[PDB]
């Protein structure tokens, strides 16, 4: 099974048949992409806020218009999928989705409301594609850039009716109903020590110094349950290196940072006809990224070494998180950076499953996001700016749908790529909760 | 080769699994889709600006968020295109096309500058896929809901620097070196009159009022040269269907508008805070769409019928033009009907596709939009408008890239989906320049 090894235009872009990504017909290369053969593995990567906008725009600036990135452009079966949530109240679908509401339907496989995890509109909860692989035996790794807490990872091991349930003081209040002490399953940190996937690597450390309000280890920081509950805590890169063996016995729990993991390049924020009145940006390495903090392609390739020792095979999902958070801070270094970043890591994965052989790796986001290409001259009423690209030419960016602080989501359907067996499933138009389905069937778990 | 029959939520939104779009695995179905046979004809369908958020955004409110067009998105192979332009001066990219620029990259393999027809950078003229149609004896059409004269049907058949140079006035001023009158191969409307394609549909009658100023025809109308030429001029629809015989004895040449065609809805325009100071809209069909025009349906349908008499095979570029031209003025209505409008003509082109089995259908755009879908509650710095959809929902637009009266186009990368043999070749990232090429080996054209 063939991965795209190059579609970067294929010469002189000014000639004819210069800018051509293909070298001959792809028939017999796709009938060699399909397979229907039970998938052992599954690598799950998703780029928070990751529109074709998103992955155009980046590859635009990071390897040229007719560049080709490696791992995101380089699966074959490419399809488009839709990812409306439902409006609680009525049960109609909400067009736009947070990433609460999309997380849960791929992880579950049933829609939801704007802010749910793990539950449906009633409220009840659904087991998750995690919970259901560990059950089954497998091994299971929940891996991303952001507070463990956020909606993308936390959707994998938490029911409760609002993402704002981080820890015990957020959950009292705005989620009674889930409240330890009020005899519910507990705070989003709470439930994800419980549900034990044997990797968990991202950042949050901070809900950890909560302390639980009831319990067995009530009283203690959830740090201190964690250590109690036989959880092997790193903290760094080199810890994190350290590590051999991640399992049932001694699960392995990363905290890199309080808050989200550092973003990998800085730019200024876009402006107000930025690209009339400033001078075009050429993004710079965030200096605080670090030798010391893991990158999501290192993080990726520990957590498939550890997983990868389990016989019967994992469930590993990974998440390029602060796509979507600098996309909503109007800041197209942020953005670009955090695609690029997650690239690496998607290249990491296909290199695993191409030699494996029974491994499905997809790529895709949880929804649309802001940001639009617009042309250079644009007088736009939003937050624009001019970026340098690779190919030494000027590409203008666009933010025009909020006036409030942060740019919003927006529906567009959008690419879902794969590779490995299944992967068909991922071609056409599907919906986000057949994903769920997809990756159940793939594994065969019941 | 299977047509996705139906691809709508298969149950209850709100339960589990309701949602999902696929009933089963689709591998099988997928290889039986998969062809490298020789195709006896091409029917390519072009939705201008329709990138992924236009057929969202049409999906959402015709026929409901889990609903399903039958025609755009019946189309079993799916990939994502790149459809830069170049910068004439530097030949660097451009990162945002016109719709002359891309309409000439997919008509002839070779990238050009915003604004040129059927010519390089160099502004050398490169022969079109349907001049080599024709010249290897197949039948070839263009059809479009737009002025004949404009970019995206114009390409097929005019070499000129300018889109703009429509008829002899235009030309003599904005493509000197193209004037009859000074030498060159005359206007965009002599020179689609010289390539007498065997049918030609659309609006754009109001250019052929013109009195070429040299040549044969020199002091007749272009209206009067075609008549002299032999073609079979129709206006209405009962003209049109008339018609028995369309050749290159008798080339038939529908003009139904002095200018575009009529829109199929209305609606009023977005506006400033429109889905917070505005009840919700709900389309009207325009009284005068009208029984005397023929809608694009009926349009395809007939072209395939005349075309279709030729053994050899034949060619034919079909547009719905109109959705670029809404999206530009900020009405939602307007857009949304181009788009519905479309998808009766793809399945026009799919049944008979389906049942003649050497066709190749593709459905795709030059390049993306202004258009996003937000949060109901979006307050933005641009247009928008809040519309009722057929789930009895609201769905809120937002067109904010433009301070000008006219919203732009922007530059993702965006659906291009396929149908019959070669239409592998449609899946993965490709480049607009690839579509040039695969349809010139599907075809077996040299
Ligand atoms: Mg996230
Ligand atoms: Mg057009
Ligand atoms: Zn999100
Ligand atoms: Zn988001
Ligand atoms: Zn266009
Ligand atoms: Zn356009």
């Amino acid at each position: 099974m063939p991965v795209l090894e190059n579609r970067a235009a294929q010469g002189d872009i000014t000639a004819p048949g210069g800018a051509r990504r293909l070298t001959g017909d792809q028939t017999a290369a796709l009938r060699d992409s399909l397979s229907d053969k039970p998938a052992k593995n599954i690598i799950l990567l998703i780029g928070d806020g990751m529109g074709d906008s998103e992955i155009t725009a980046a590859r635009n600036y990071a390897e040229g218009a007719g560049g080709f990135f490696k791992g995101i452009d380089a699966l074959p079966l490419t399809g488009q999928y839709t990812h409306y949530a439902l409006n609680k109240k009525t049960g109609k679908p909400d067009y736009v989705t947070d990433s609460a509401a999309s997380a849960t339907a791929w992880s579950t496989g049933v829609k939801t409301y704007n802010g749910a995890l793990g539950v449906d509109i009633h409220e009840k909860d659904h087991p998750t594609i995690l919970e259901m692989a560990k059950a089954a035996g497998l091994a299971t790794g929940n891996v991303s850039t952001a507070e463990l807490q956020d909606a993308t990872p936390a959707a994998l091991v938490a029911h409760v009716t609002s993402r704002k349930c981080y820890g015990p003081s957020a959950t009292s209040e705005k989620c009674p109903g889930n409240a330890l002490e009020k005899g519910g399953k507990g705070s989003i940190t709470e439930q994800l020590l419980n549900a034990r996937a044997d990797v968990t690597l991202g950042g949050g450390a901070k809900t950890f110094a909560e302390t639980a309000t009831a319990g067995e280890w009530q009283g203690k920081t959830l740090r201190e349950q964690a250590q109690a509950r036989g959880y092997q805590l790193v903290s760094d890169a080199a810890s994190l290196n350290s590590v051999t063996e991640a399992n049932q016995q001694k699960p392995l729990l990363g905290l890199f940072a309080d808050g989200n993991m550092p973003v990998r390049w800085l730019g200024p924020k876009a402006t107000y006809h930025g690209n009339i009145d400033k001078p075009a940006v050429t993004c710079t390495p965030n200096p605080q990224r670090n030798d010391s903090v893991p990158t999501l392609a290192q993080m990726t390739d520990k957590a498939i070494e550890l997983l990868s020792k389990n016989e019967k095979g994992f469930f590993l999902q990974v998440e390029g998180a602060s796509i979507d958070k600098q996309d909503h801070a109007a800041n197209p270094c942020g953005q670009i950076g955090e695609t690029v970043d997650l690239d690496e890591a998607v290249q990491r994965a296909l290199e695993f499953a191409k030699k494996e052989g029974n491994t499905l790796v997809i790529v895709t986001a949880d929804h649309a996001h802001a940001s639009q290409i617009v042309a250079p001259d644009t007088k736009a009423p939003g937050l624009t700016q001019a970026l340098n690209t690779k190919d030494g030419a000027v590409m203008v960016m666009s933010y025009g749908n909020s006036e409030e602080d942060s740019q919003e989501n927006t529906g567009s359907q959008l690419r879902i790529a794969a590779y490995g067996p299944h992967a068909a499933n991922v071609v056409g138009l599907t919906d986000q909760t057949d994903l769920f389905y997809t990756m159940k069937a793939a594994l065969g778990l019941k």
